[PDB]
């Protein structure tokens, strides 16, 4: 069933884990990269999940397939292409994708990932691939893509870099810096490299967001809002613990990015206790429903929206209004945003 059928907005997703089993498959068996499987479903059935695991675990599923794709120059622009694809197939007019240059290489990179080998490929290029691949994909699917570049919790050394990336790819196609990776690393969201790079962001314009919340304490969010300056909270579930912090973001007017089906699956949730998502709906705080990782969880944007009208009862009347908010919170000029607001507005309504 539809389950929401008007033209959606989406803010939280990762390139990384918006690949199809096939493009993996190709490259494993093409530049040779001994892969973990064969039948395109078996690939899926190692890569993805169904019993709720733990955030740490989630995060090394990734080590299964990435080698495949990592630099090869080729693949960057192709999996950027096929990703815009999926985003016009399930219902979306507007997406922000995130990703991590650092995972996507090759050269420089003194902790060299997966682990793999030297090296044409740079941060400076593994972006300018994607911008074409989301510019193309845009061109050919009806959907406008802007990307988000992700600092990455466990490596502060690299965070510095991403701000220079964002600044200078700024609009061709990047509208933002993020923080991503294991919440459990005690202290991570404060380490010097991160705050330094966020604050070259606020010192220099760059829009900010942080996965804070999810599977770690309310503190990690309090850090994120106040020390890092996060313009919107990447998940923000555990902010319902410090219930005076909670009234302070409801009050600041600020985006929670929920990821339903993701929540059960990483660990951020016990299925015995009402998910933060229905709460935000009761309180009417600006949230956005969302996908996070299509591949690793075996899903589609319909999966969230349907976990949400049938388990946790959701009017269409809500869906309407969250998809207006997400648009309101987008990292896109008031320019581009009056007119993506004119879209869903004269179509919901
Ligand atoms: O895409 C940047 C990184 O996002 C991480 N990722 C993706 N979704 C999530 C996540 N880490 C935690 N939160 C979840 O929302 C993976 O480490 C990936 O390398
Ligand atoms: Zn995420």
């Amino acid at each position: 069933t539809p389950a929401f059928d008007k033209p959606k907005v989406e803010l939280h997703v990762h390139l990384d884990g918006a690949i199809k089993p096939e493009t993996i498959l190709y490259y494993g068996k093409r530049r040779g990269i001994a892969l973990p499987a064969d039948t395109p479903e078996e690939l899926l059935n190692i890569i993805g999940m169904d019993k709720p695991l733990t955030l740490p675990d989630f995060l090394a599923k990734f080590d299964y397939y990435m080698p495949a794709i990592a630099g090869c120059r080729d693949a960057i622009k192709r999996i950027a292409y096929e990703f815009v694809e999926m985003k016009a197939k399930d219902g979306v007019v507007y997406v922000e994708v995130r990703y991590s240059p650092h995972l996507l290489a090759n050269s420089k990179v003194e902790p060299i990932p997966w682990n793999q080998a030297e090296g044409d490929l740079t941060p400076d290029e593994v972006v300018s691939l994607v911008n074409q691949g989301l510019q193309e994909g845009e061109r050919d699917f009806g959907v406008k893509v802007r990307s988000i570049l992700c600092c990455m919790r466990h490596q502060p050394s690299w965070s510095s870099e991403v701000v220079e990336l964002c600044k200078k790819y700024r609009e061709q196609t990047v509208v933002a810096i993020d923080l991503a990776g294991d919440e459990t690393i005690e202290g991570s969201s404060l380490f010097p490299g991160h705050v330094q790079a966020y604050a070259e962001a606020v010192k220099s314009g760059v829009h900010r967001t942080v996965h804070a919340g999810e599977v770690g304490s309310a503190n990690v969010v309090k850090e994120a809002v106040d020390t890092l300056k996060t313009e919107r909270l990447g998940h923000g579930y555990h902010t319902l613990e410090d219930t005076t912090l909670y009234n302070r973001l409801r009050q600041e007017n600020m985006h929670f990015e929920i990821c339903p089906w993701s929540s059960y699956l990483t660990g951020a949730w016990k299925p015995d206790t009402e998910h933060a998502v229905i709460r935000f709906k009761n309180d009417q705080v600006n949230y956005s429903l969302n996908t996070d990782d299509p591949l690793i969880f075996k899903s589609t944007l319909d999966t969230d929206y349907q976990m949400t009208k049938k388990d946790m009862g959701f009017t269409e009347e809500e869906f309407k209004r969250l998809n207006i908010n997400a648009a309101k919170s987008s990292f896109l000029p008031e320019d581009e945003k009056k007119e993506l607001l004119d879209l869903l507005y004269k179509a919901y309504r």
